[PDB]
């Protein structure tokens, strides 16, 4: 009397099948879901004019890559691109499906300011969500992604109770809509590096805020076993001079997850941040050899799978063999890191 | 370091002071915000087909009464409504200003099933809505209204936690939206009488949610001073044989709301639910004859301002006069009810 | 299903019945449950040692003023008091109803710092809690008291969310308590004058306070109707060389209240903290005339009420008549104050 | 700004290395903490006298077992025995440390009814209690026990939200309050078996219970680290005629557990409840079949480790040897079970 009905057997068992899948050993995310606009930055550092043409020609160059599934085991789309073809007319899903890469889908629709408060995010997004999973799954979507953040100062109380208490209800409610429309949500609660706070700040902060992210999880009914997190990695503020060496940010950050995070979860997909692409690696890596772990600790990378294929490929057509190799690359370095195995290229 | 940053002084005032002319002694809300679907079930009550027209002559009907603003201060639009022209060609808001009624909004997104709850509603409408806000206030509303339900049932433990928690958070969010945008949130938290649950139960009930709503509103820094609330009377379920004398509703309802409601609150402005013309107007009249109150207790009703007017049209042009009559006779009951002096027609 | 067992209709009528005596027009509590080590730093300004044979002298020249029954309607004993003797051998709690003054009792065991704060203060006394207050009740006391601590410091962020967590549920957890045991709980959560801060902090802060005391006490099925509250006013910080105006503390501290306390609370009986006798009376003065308000505000006062009697009694017992009389003249001044009649001796 | 201060380093190591101590493989506890009141019951059932001569044999008898500490890590004590000296007049702890088993203490003060609800019980035994720790360390103690009871019961909405709440803040605080005082706190949630619900109801309030549980430990600042969980295995409430499967239980029991317990947790050490020595053993060695594990599953046990042990002693001191054979049996039994090796003797 009062508890959650119970989750169908059925559709349990294809989230938590499908989550696996995505947390497989040796494999991550490409996240390549870019919105319009975001997209239009990119293109900018290497002078190119964001049409419809590029944008396709560019999501095609990425999934297009011979060999990619090796190392990727899904891809989080834009909208736009779930439902676009290739400059040869081959549909994006149908490339994904070729590689065996499973399609994902962001599903939020950006951020809002709290009222009255120091411009804290509210995540929006919750208005039609079931109906658009429902499309998102039938266009061939199998997971999805909705991004919360939160601010670290100190000197302003951020993240503020509110902040926090609005991130986890977000959250909280998005994941549960996707399990009932057969989606694996992806739990994005992302702190970001803004500011001069130690990594022991990062710290304690993540792991307040992944207390208060999961406590919600479990109100709202939501099946750990279907679900995967993608927060941000434990480190330094990024107006640090020094950034913390590979070795803390692993310590840190696979403390402050076992502190938090209930091993039902099957894997955390690590967003990298303004990380360069060595050292998203590398802190993976570094993680990992550090295992076995209760949970796969594995990525979810954009900038740090993508920034060297971008400035290879730069608009040209005839670099997109050159591009696409760099990515396979990275895809190598990052999937041989979530096995503890690239090789470069306890506080209480 | 932390809490919420202060709200203009200059908003705050017109909140404040809109908030208590909607609150005005002797007054209440003419609540017709019926949208295009519930208005097809009026209308069809007395064999009136739905158009456009039809909507655009009944609602001329109502705000075109003259004399309406000596007993309602405010009425709740549909968007449709806010933006239409009368038969004759003359704004509904323009009716509504020479009887000096405020205009407001309805400017929730309906009702959504919570994931694994039994049929338990979460309301929607967040995304968009600051934007909705400013272009409705443009036009000319200055309060808004939210609509939230819980359903009592003891065998299953409705209203669930999640349904509560649900409930407090869509109306703290859109509160503050609201007063942000410059209108004056009407925070309805309806708990419906179906089922066969005694008084006190629903003011048990009654008592829980409110509370709960209220912390909310606190947490997300909504101004009572510039707020409303419409919530149920304290009643017998509908299936009781038997409904609770007058004197009975008049008394646990204005416990319940003593025993949770900050009295910087301006008013509460009941919901009538199912309840006759009659029976809504004498339950308000008894809660003002155990007067003065710490806030204004009066009403925000749609059927029972209505009811009569409807049948007395008909569809029938030339049976208007009577039906603004009859409009009348209802609005003089429940403004002359708000001062405990309308004439007919301690437990702990 | 899952909610509070209905109270006894007797027991909250006598604890209503016993609240709203307490908080009667033109009275207020004397505060006089100094503990053993409290007041010795009292006799020590004026060259006493801490004999029971003295703490009983003094207290009996309290209870003893003849009259004092005019302008207060209860006296919070600490428990060596409730079960002494005066020197004639009259027991303080019949020189108390002599006067018609009812007997209260501090029931808290102190305070400790909460694990891991800077400082912070949990209330100690819930064991046995349960057991005293029916002894107490049978040795003559209709109330109690527990006092919780909170502390404003912005660069410290206190007061903590673990701070007021722990306040809030001491306070209901005890409230509870009392009812149970026939005893109007008086609810103390103190937010200290200490500090820098502006009165509009500290009015943020005794807000953010009280809507969590209050939420707590709805949590644990505490009757308001036979509860009290004793809070600060809000005030500037100690350590600012400018005192807020007696305008703006009644400003402040009337719409902290109106924006947190549900009307059903009988009384507000403020504590004076470090106010002089003279501000303590003219503060309360300037909050009633601003009245009529939906709770009684008065006064709770210890130093406010005594320290001139104090001074005037030195120890020598010919001092006698000369510190009675200069109790009553507070007594009389913070009555007067009680119903706006005190003569001296919007921002949202 | 707001946080927890940081525990110290030296005081962290000492809980975190005695915790692991505690969770040892193919180790588990021996709970011989009961009450004098509660030890009188098990007397009885052979028919000895409650003196302290008999608890003191009886104690001797359990800890001057030879080779006990084989199979077991920590022995609960209650007060009077951490006191106490053997018949022979060897104090109970040096025949404890002579085995090299660890020391631990009871420190609540047993359970209260909450006022208002049916019968749900608060633990008590804050008060002092910091104070306790100091002595029971320098006694000898290195863990600390305090266990708290909820009930279920469908048509009651048992256990309550207040239950929870209030199960959950006792269990926080202990647990804090031992960790600044050097001890390892077993935190205990008991849902008992009472009623004829199934296991899957057992399982969906377990989920609830450690949820709220965990979450208020981070709020509290409790190092997970040096602390242990001992709660209920996942079972049919006891008026079910026919118990769970081993492999049913064991299923339900590590799923409650994954889906709400932080990894960093190094133990969950199992209560029996009202299972035989035999449903015991097998249940724990089903789950540890189902290992390896993100935390040591394992047992504290008193009856499921006493029963036959009474039985076979009988008051009769020349059954000692025969007493402490069976002792030994049931030890060997669990330390295998712990292990996944005892030979007897997926749903969403």
């Amino acid at each position: 009397s009062g508890y959650g009905l119970p989750i169908s057997q059925e559709v349990a068992k294809e989230l938590a099948e499908n989550a696996r899948k995505i947390a497989a050993p040796g494999k991550g995310i490409l996240a390549a879901d870019e919105s319009t606009g975001t997209i239009k930055k990119r293109f900018d550092s290497i002078g190119v004019e964001n049409t419809e043409a590029n944008r396709a020609f560019y999501r095609d160059l990425l999934f297009s890559t011979k060999g990619l599934g090796q190392y990727i085991s899904g891809a989080i789309l834009f909208e736009e691109t779930l439902y676009q073809k290739s400059p040869s007319g081959v549909p994006m899903v149908d490339l994904l499906k070729a590689e065996g890469i499973i399609p994902g889908i962001k599903v939020d629709k950006g951020l809002e300011t709290l009222p009255l408060t120091d411009d804290e995010k509210a995540t929006m997004g919750l208005d039609g969500l079931s109906e658009r999973c429902k499309k998102y799954y039938e266009a061939g979507a199998r997971f999805a992604k909705w991004r919360a953040v939160l601010s670290i100062d100190p000197a302003k109380g951020k993240p503020t109770n509110l902040s926090i208490t609005e991130v986890a209800h977000g959250l909280a409610r998005y994941a549960a809509i996707c399990q009932a429309n057969r989606l694996v949500p992806i739990v994005e609660p992302e702190i970001l590096t803004d500011g001069s706070h130690d990594i022991t700040v990062c710290a304690e902060v993540t792991e307040r805020v992944l207390a208060a992210v999961f406590k919600a999880l479990n109100d709202h009914h939501v099946l750990l076993e279907g679900a995967l997190l993608k927060p941000n990695m434990v480190t330094h503020g990024s107006d640090c001079p020094k950034p913390a060496s590979h070795e803390e940010i692993a310590f840190y950050t696979v403390r402050s997850l076992k502190r938090t995070v209930p091993p039902a979860l099957p894997g955390v997909m690590f967003l990298s941040g303004g990380q360069s692409e060595e050292d998203a690696s590398l802190n993976l890596n570094e993680m990992n050899k550090m295992g076995p772990h209760p949970f796969q600790l594995s990525f979810s990378y954009g900038r740090a799978l993508q920034a060297s294929c971008l400035k290879a490929w730069k608009g040209v057509p005839e670099n997109k063999a050159k591009a696409q190799q760099v990515l396979m690359e990275r895809a190598r370095a990052n999937g041989e890191a979530q096995l503890g195995k690239y090789g470069g290229g306890y506080v209480y």
